């Protein structure tokens, strides 16, 4: 991982994220474990930061471009009030009927709108007449890493001012900061598209970040105009 | 507690932290540098995410435990508004001195009420005050580990409801997941300090939190009720 040791991992972890975390996501979480591609679903550390910013600004209204198997959507769901409307976008219906089980169990399903869509036309096509424009309180972008700069266009749009917009992985494996030649080269594409993103988010002037070292590192923007 | 490589950690510092660092904190760094327990200093990524919360919840009144020369009291009065006003205490007016140059070159000496006093001692003394409950919207608890509990008993009282209390060095060097027997002899007390304080934090029905290995590893709670 990224941390100094793994140990220091599983410590963080059991003393401060496992005790908290809803005992539906455990399950999802454990579900998530016998799929090929199980990797790609949301750290629990980065998911519990996500949730006390969630209930730091009371969203409400929120959209992720990414589901996946559905951890990062649920902790979502669970961390937003009753009547908080997510929408969720992702190609994949077949990993979201993974997790989806546990969001029927954990009594939240009537929270998400899920769309089964290439992101950058649900983005495009929700970008169209005045619903969407400027309403979201949070976003987060998990979805297709070479894509995240193309997505922070619509996201600055769809997120209000002062909402927040999250990004995860990256520090894609600690490969950013690593000279090229010691990266494996199926990490390659992803390391470059990050390290695009990153020299972004960090210069523009209509966002302030912090760049945390969480999971495989998330970046937390709010929107300043 | 930290990252798995130096190139990692500086590779976020300066693609992220240093290029939105305030000048003023910069300067102040510097200068603490001289002092034999420089290392004190809060780590400026650790920083970051202080002026991100401390800007999304629009903290106005806010209380530190534990200056020293001053980066994260420049760091909370640079990122709260020009009215806000922070109680800082520590027992070490000389420290303060230190970064008191940076502070008045930055403008916010104003937002400033230094208390040179041991800490519990000014704690118990604000709390006789028949207002002060319930009264601070942001609290940073940065002093003696060994006293974090209490401190804690104290700042569950001075902050609001949906306030929060943040407490620095919750990871203790990475030493609070190392067995006793790996550790060096004069990290041993804070290491066990530190432990007990986070098993507190973890099973505080009164607050929400999230663990983060920023720094030395930086804890954020907000109150529930
Ligand atoms: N162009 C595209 N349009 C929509 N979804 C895409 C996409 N490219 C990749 N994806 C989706 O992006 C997801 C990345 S993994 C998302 C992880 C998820 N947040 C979790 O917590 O589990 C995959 O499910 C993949 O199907
Ligand atoms: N019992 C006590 N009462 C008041 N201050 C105390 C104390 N024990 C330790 N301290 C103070 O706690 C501080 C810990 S270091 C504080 C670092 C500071 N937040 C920064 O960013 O620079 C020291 O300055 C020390 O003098
Ligand atoms: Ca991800
Ligand atoms: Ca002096
Ligand atoms: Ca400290």
């Amino acid at each position: 991982g990224l941390l100094q040791s793994e140990e220091l991992c599983q410590y963080i972890l059991r003393t401060s994220v496992y005790p908290r975390e809803a005992g539906f996501l455990k399950e999802l979480r454990e579900a998530n474990e016998s799929h090929p591609d199980s990797y790609m679903s949301t750290s629990p550390l980065a998911g519990q930061l996500m949730s006390f910013v969630l209930k730091l600004v009371n969203a409400k209204k929120t959209i992720e471009v990414g589901v996946f198997t559905g951890y990062s959507l649920l902790l979502t769901a669970l961390s937003i009030p009753d009547d908080g409307k997510i929408t969720a976008i992702d190609f994949d219906r077949e990993a979201y009927e993974i997790g989806l089980p546990f969001i029927r169990k954990a009594g939240v399903e009537h929270k998400i709108n899920f769309i089964e869509s290439d992101a950058m036309l649900a983005l495009d096509n929700l970008l169209q007449g005045q619903e969407s424009e400027g309403s979201y309180d949070f976003g987060f972008v998990d979805a297709d890493k070479p894509n995240y700069i193309k997505y922070h266009e619509r996201l600055m749009k769809l997120v209000k001012v002062g909402g927040i917009v999250a990004y995860d992985n990256t520090l894609w494996g600690g490969t950013v900061a690593q000279p090229e030649s010691e990266v494996p080269d199926f990490m390659k594409e992803n390391r470059e598209a990050v390290i695009e993103l990153n020299k972004l988010l960090a210069a523009d002037p209509r966002i302030e970040i912090v760049h945390l070292p969480l999971g495989d590192g998330i970046t937390f923007c709010r929107r300043l105009y």
